[PDB]
């Protein structure tokens, strides 16, 4: 038997500046 | 028997400056 | 029998400056 | 609570109190990525 | 609580209190990535 | 609490108190990555 | 006396690939 | 007396690949 | 007397690959 | 030519000969800035 | 040429001969800035 | 040429001959800045 359960809680709170720059394969020239 | 359970809580709080720059394969010129 | 359980809590709080620059394969020129 | 076996309980405590009582002057300047030319 | 066997309980304590009571002048300047030319 | 065997309990204590009571002048300058030309 | 003369000849010839990217103040995110 | 004369000849020829990337003040994120 | 003369000849020829990346003040993140 | 004084003559020689006589197969691929995903 | 004084003559010689006579197969691949994902 | 004084003549010689006679197979691969993922 397989009793699998994923409890994924992703809480994110911001009260200031965020500069989240993600470059997956980006090529700047 | 397999009793598997993943309790993943990812809490992130910000009150200031964040510059999260992730370059997965990025190539700057 | 396998009784596996992962309790992963990832709490991160910021009150100041953060410059998190991660370069996984990035090539700067 | 748990009696027989295989007992796992995790308790998380998080009383974050961010109190800022400004009775005066605050001159802040947040510049993330800016560039003054 | 747990009686027989396989007893794991984890307790996390987090009373974070960030108190800032400014009765005067604060001249802050946060520059993350900025460049003054 | 645990009676028979296999007893593991972990307790974490975290009373962080960051108190900053400025009754005067603070001239701060945080420059992370900045470059003044 | 001032006898000033500027002989400025700017000759440019191309027979192949050129990628001339000039960023005077440009800010890529 | 001032006898000034500037003979500026700027000849450039290309027969292949050129990637001339100049960043005067450019800020990549 | 001032007899000044500038003979500036700037000849550049290419037959292959060139990657001329100049960063005067550029800040990569 | 110049006889008395202040004699400056500059001669530039430029016989560039780019000759390419392909009697066979040339498989070239110029990729400047391209990105094959 | 120049007789009295202040004699400056500069001669530049440039016989560049780029000859490429391909009687066979050339498999070239110029990749400047490219990125094969 | 120059007779009296102040004699400066500079001669530059440049017979560059780049000859490439390929009677066979050339497998070249120029990768400047490329990144094969």
């Amino acid at each position: 038997t397989q009793r699998l359960a994923n409890f994924l809680v992703h809480s994110s709170n911001n009260f200031g500046a965020i500069l989240s720059s993600t470059n997956v394969g980006s090529n700047t020239y």
